[PDB]
C-alpha cells in the first residue's frame, strides 16, 4: 500500500485539490489542538453559512464519513452535495470526543470526560456516517457545506468514501438461525447450539442492542452479518461504558465472526471491561471485515494463538485496538485499518510458555494514534510486521520496539528475529513522560521519535528495521536508548534501506540522558542504505557522547 488495502478511500480536506471558501489550518504537532490532532496535521474550518469544502471522488461511492470536530456538548447537521445539488445531512456530534487532562497529566489521556478547573481538551475529532441512495462516480464534486440550521461551526479533517455492495443475505436459512425483530441474538444462538444442523446465526441488516457479553459456547460458532454498513451491533446509547458484545469459551475455538459493525457506548478508558471480543486463550477464531467503534479495545489477547483478524476496521477507541499478550503465538493480523485508537493500534507484549512467536503483523494501517505508538512490539521471538502505514501519533512512536517488562514475568526478546519490513510512518513521535535534568532539553517531556528502540531490564536482541520511509517525523527518525542501570547490550539491530525525512531535530539520535539518573545506550545497530535528508538540526545525535554504543555503517549511508 503501504498498509491495509480497504475498500474506502481517505481523502484530506484540506488538499490543494480542493476549493474552499474556509479556513484551512497551518499544520502543527499540538495535541489539544483541532490542527495538531487531526489528519494531516490539519482541517478545513468552516464557520459561516456557505463555508464549503469541495473533495472530488477518485472512486465511485454511495457511503461517507466525515471526520470532523464540534463544539463539546452538540450534536447537529453538516450538509452533503453532489455536483452542487444538496443530498443529504451528516449527524455530526461530539458525544464521544472531547477527553480531558492537562499537559503534565497526558498519562490520564482518555480516561476523563468531563470538563474542570484548570484541565484542557483532547481528542477533539470524531466520525460522522452517511449512506447515500445512489452511486456517484469518480470524478464526482463532493461538497461539505455549512447551510442554515447546520452546527455552528465545524472543523472538516478527512473523508472515507466507499462504494458499498447491496447487503447480503442469510447464507441458507436452513443452517444459520437468523436474529429477527422477536429472535434476540442469544435466543437465535441457543436454537444454534440445541441443534446439530445449525453452523451459526445470521444478523440482518438493522440495528441490533448488545446490552449484555453474549457468550460463544457449545461448539465452533459462525457469526454472519449482512455487511459492517447494514449489521449494526448497538451498546445501549442512553447508557455509557457498558461491558458488551461476545466472549469466546474454550467450546468455540474455531468460530468466526464477520461482515458486521459493532457501535460500544464508552465515551471513557476503562481497564478491565471494554473488550468488544472477550476469548482468554481462545485459539483457531476468525474475526473478519468487522468494523468496530468507541470499545476500549477490539481484542486483549491472553495466551490465545493461531487466531486470523483481517479485513477490520478499528475506529474510535479508548485504549488499544488489538494486543496479543502472554504467550500469543502464531496469529494472523492482516489487512485491518486503525484510526484514532486511544493507545497502541496493534501491540504484542510477549510475557511468560516463553515467548510471543511466529506472529504476522501484515499489511496494517494505524492513523490518527490518540495515545501511545501506532504498532508497539515489546519482546518476543520470531514476529513479523510487514507492510505498515502509521501517521499522526500524538504522544509517542511510530513503532515502539522495548524490552521493558512493566514489571510482568518476561525473557524480553528471544533467539529469532523481530521483523519490521515495509513500513510508511508520516508525523509520528511525539511528547510524553518528564525529561527532568534530561540532556538535549527543548521542553518538560521525554521526546519520541517516529520508531524507539528502548533496551530495557530484558534482553534487547535480534531486531530486523528494513523498507522504511519516515516522512516528517515530529522530533526524530531513530532514537535508541538503554535504561540505566540495567544497561543491556543491544545485539543484532540492524537497520536497512530507511528514508528519514525532514526531522525536525535529528535524522538518528543516540539518547545520552533522556532524565537524572539515566545514562547512554549499550551495543549498537548497524545501519546500510540509510538516508537521512534535511535534517533540522543534524544528521545523527549522540554518538560521541555513548562510548558503549558503537554504529556500524556498513554501505550507502549519507550521515
Ligand atoms: O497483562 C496486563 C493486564 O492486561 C489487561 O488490562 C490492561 C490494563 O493493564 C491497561 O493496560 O489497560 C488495558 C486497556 O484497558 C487493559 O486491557 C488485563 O485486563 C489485565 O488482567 C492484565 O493484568
Ligand atoms: O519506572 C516506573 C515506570 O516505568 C515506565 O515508564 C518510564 C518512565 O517512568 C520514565 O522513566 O521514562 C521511561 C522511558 O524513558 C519510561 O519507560 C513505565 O512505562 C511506567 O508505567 C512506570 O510507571
Ligand atoms: O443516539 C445514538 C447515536 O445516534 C447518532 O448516530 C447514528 C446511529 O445511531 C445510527 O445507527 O446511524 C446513523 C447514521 O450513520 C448515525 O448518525 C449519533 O451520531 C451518535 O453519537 C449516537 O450515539
Ligand atoms: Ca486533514
Amino acid at each position: 500500500g503501504r498498509g491495509a488495502n480497504m475498500p474506502f478511500t481517505i481523502m484530506e480536506a484540506e488538499s490543494t485539490s480542493n476549493a474552499t471558501n474556509g479556513t484551512k489550518l497551518t499544520p502543527n504537532f499540538k495535541p489539544g489542538d483541532y490542527a495538531g490532532e487531526a489528519s494531516g496535521r490539519s482541517s478545513v474550518y468552516l464557520d459561516a453559512t456557505g463555508e464549503y469544502v469541495e473533495f472530488t471522488l477518485t472512486s465511485p461511492a454511495n457511503a461517507f464519513v466525515l471526520r470532523n470536530a464540534v463544539a463539546e456538548n452538540t450534536t447537529g447537521t453538516v450538509s452533503i452535495y453532489a455536483d452542487g445539488v444538496s443530498k443529504g445531512k451528516f449527524n455530526v456530534s461530539s458525544k464521544f470526543s472531547y477527553l480531558y487532562a492537562t499537559p503534565s497529566t497526558l498519562g490520564r489521556l482518555g480516561y476523563d470526560n468531563a470538563p474542570g478547573a484548570g484541565l484542557t481538551a483532547y481528542w477533539l475529532y470524531e466520525d460522522a456516517q452517511l449512506m447515500l441512495d445512489q452511486v456517484y462516480p469518480a470524478g464526482t464534486k463532493i461538497k461539505i457545506q455549512k447551510d442554515a440550521g447546520d452546527v455552528s461551526w465545524i472543523y472538516v479533517d478527512l473523508l472515507e468514501t466507499e462504494n458499498v455492495a447491496p447487503p447480503q443475505a442469510n447464507p441458507d436459512p436452513t443452517k444459520y438461525v437468523a436474529v429477527s425483530a422477536s429472535k434476540s441474538i442469544d435466543q437465535a444462538l441457543t436454537e444454534f447450539r440445541q441443534d446439530n444442523t445449525k453452523k451459526g446465526i445470521y444478523i440482518p441488516a438493522g440495528e441490533w442492542t448488545i446490552n449484555s457479553k453474549i457468550f460463544l459456547y457449545g461448539r465452533a460458532t459462525e457469526i454472519v452479518g449482512a455487511g459492517p454498513w447494514y449489521t449494526k451491533l448497538v451498546a445501549p446509547q442512553s447508557q455509557s461504558n457498558t461491558d458488551v458484545g461476545f466472549n469466546i469459551s474454550a467450546a468455540a475455538n474455531g468460530s468466526t465472526i464477520r461482515d458486521l459493525s459493532a457501535w460500544g457506548n464508552y465515551i471513557n478508558r476503562v481497564d478491565g471491561p471494554g473488550k468488544f471480543i472477550d476469548g482468554n486463550g481462545m485459539q483457531n477464531v476468525t474475526v473478519q471485515n468487522i468494523w468496530v467503534e468507541h470499545f476500549v479495545c477490539l481484542y486483549w489477547g491472553v495466551n490465545s494463538s493461531y487466531n486470523t483478524f483481517k479485513n477490520n476496521r478499528i475506529k474510535n477507541t479508548f485504549a488499544d485496538g488489538i494486543n496479543m499478550t502472554n504467550g500469543s503465538s502464531y496469529n494472523v493480523i492482516d489487512n485491518n485499518y486503525a484510526r484514532g485508537t486511544g493507545d497502541a493500534s496493534f501491540a504484542l507484549f510477549s510475557a511468560t510458555g516463553s515467548y510471543n512467536v511466529g506472529n504476522k503483523y501484515t499489511n496494517l494501517t494505524a492513523t490518527n494514534v490518540r495515545r501511545a505508538a501506532a504498532f508497539a512490539v515489546y519482546g518476543g521471538s520470531d514476529n513479523l510486521f510487514q507492510n505498515l502505514y502509521g501517521a499522526d501519533t500524538l504522544t509517542y512512536p511510530g513503532i515502539t520496539i522495548s524490552s521493558y517488562s512493566f514489571g510482568y514475568n518476561t525473557l524480553g526478546f528471544g533467539d529469532q528475529d523481530t521483523v519490521i519490513d515495509g513500513a510508511t510512518l508520516d508525523r509520528t513521535g511525539g511528547d510524553f513522560w518528564t525529561s527532568v535534568g534530561a540532556d538535549d532539553k527543548i521542553n518538560e517531556y521525554q521526546n519520541f521519535g517516529a520508531i524507539w528502540i528502548y533496551g530495557g531490564d530484558r534482553a534487547i536482541k535480534n531486531i530486523l528495521i528494513k523498507n522504511v520511509d519516515i516522512n516528517n517525523p515530529v522530533y526524530f527518525g531513530l532514537m535508541f536508548q538503554s535504561m540505566s542501570p540495567n544497561n543491556m547490550v543491544m545485539q543484532n539491530i540492524r537497520v536497512e534501506n530507511v528514508n528519514i525525512n525532514n526531522p525536525s531535530r535529528y535524522g538518528i539520535k543516540l539518547v545520552v540522558r533522556a532524565e537524572q539518573g539515566q545514562g547512554p545506550a549499550y551495543g549498537g545497530a548497524s545501519f546500510t542504505n540509510v538516508k537521512v535528508n534535511n535534517p533540522g538540526i543534524s544528521a545523527i545525535y549522540g554518538e560521541a557522547q555513548s562510548p558503549n554504543f558503537t554504529v556500524t555503517r556498513v554501505s550507502g549511508n549519507n550521515w
